């Protein structure tokens, strides 16, 4: 009896979800053990770039943007998005909020420009 | 004829990732073949330790009053955040666009202030 290879099996699972991985398919040498050639073959898979994953920062608190409520006032809040090219959303995180505080007075020096013109009304 | 044999395995080549898991190959050559028994290449995983947390800061939000000042002065505040990702390359981490919402607060309750 001469040695022979079984037919190639299916391509198995890819090592990466995206950004490039490899996968294998296999076969068996019968009546061997030393058939010519190799019992496993590899190819690349999922070579497309990973998608952009997004996470939003918390909103800042609603605060006035005007220092007077003459007939009402406007309020605003802000937020950003954090983005990364990843396969796992657990690897992207929004870090700790930082806050700064200053006091604005009439004859002040903290560098405020908000209600300067209100004195003229 | 001439004796057919495999050269010794070369060294493992460069890992496809520096962290978070990649693959690397090593190779050998069938001499006086070409039908050597076995494989001319092998692959293994490498650099499976987690990538470091790389960080980028958002821009500061605008300085805004804390509340409507009944007295002469008022406090103002602003904020910023950090974006973090486990990566080797900081270019793959980005701070996105700033979103701004605005409402008008008056005597009625039509805007939820
Ligand atoms: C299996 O590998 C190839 C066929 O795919 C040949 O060298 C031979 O048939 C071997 O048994
Ligand atoms: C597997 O590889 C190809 C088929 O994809 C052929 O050379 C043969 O069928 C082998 O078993
Ligand atoms: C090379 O591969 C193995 C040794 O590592 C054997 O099947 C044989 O020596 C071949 O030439
Ligand atoms: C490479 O693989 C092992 C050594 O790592 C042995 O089977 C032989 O030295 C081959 O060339």
């Amino acid at each position: 009896p001469h040695m022979f290879w079984t037919g190639w099996g299916p391509w198995e699972r890819c090592t990466a979800q995206c950004g490039g991985g490899i996968q294998a398919r296999r076969r068996i040498c019968e009546n061997g053990p030393d058939c010519a050639g190799c019992n496993v073959e590899y190819q690349s898979c999922n070579t497309n770039p990973c998608p952009e994953l997004k996470k939003t920062t918390p909103w800042t608190p609603w605060t006035p943007v005007n220092i007077s409520d003459n007939g009402g006032h406007y309020e605003q809040r802000f937020r950003y998005t954090c983005k990364a090219r990843l396969a796992d959303p657990n690897l992207l995180e929004v870090g700790r909020q930082r806050i700064e505080m200053r006091y604005c007075s009439s004859d002040g020096t903290s560098g405020c420009s908000t209600g300067t013109l209100e004195v003229l009304f």
